[PDB]
């Protein structure tokens, strides 16, 4: 639980920093928890990308001929191997995101 | 609104004829309607796929490093364009799923 508030300027400086290299991606959506939506080591390669609202937060990335989006982001972290983890979490409508970036394949 | 309720022997079949060669993905999900998490022309080859359960169903692709999986899928169809088309709504839970194959990029 390394997870911290989002501060939308360093998330967006990490998120231009994995920009125009080859990255793997997990992107999952989950209910009430069960899983919805699920993908896990995607490889891509985005030339663009943004944080952008107040809290929660939305992130666009733009890939080579696509897209990955997430919205309801509020909680993030830079880990020991330097992934950049993001997660939110909407107790009332029991929705959660998690939106995680990483040079290397995401194991255990 | 070609969308028929899902044949499970069917879509497995569709499933098999996109193994093994470069296509194009969309899954996405949203809520209320307000989009959640959204991956858009990911290019992925996955070498094994399978659909289970009963009603609702899930279908999962195994990719060269990673995983794409997609749970409460009720309908689908394959269109003219030959692009396998599926997707899940629950009006009780207010939750909605889309997951997309195609041998191009999705566009209109």
């Amino acid at each position: 639980n390394a997870m911290k508030a989002i501060i939308k300027e360093d998330v967006q400086a990490s998120l231009e920093r994995y920009a125009d290299r080859p990255v793997y991606i997990h992107l999952e959506t989950t209910t009430g928890m069960t899983v919805v939506a699920y993908i896990r080591n995607a490889k891509v390669t985005y030339h663009q990308a943004k944080i952008k609202g107040n809290g929660p937060y939305r992130v666009g990335l733009k890939t080579e001929e696509g897209w990955i989006y997430a919205e309801g982001l509020t909680e993030y972290t830079v880990d020991e191997e330097n992934r950049l983890l993001m997660a939110g979490h909407l107790p009332g409508g029991k929705l959660a995101i998690s939106l995680q970036i990483s040079e290397k394949p995401f194991t255990v």
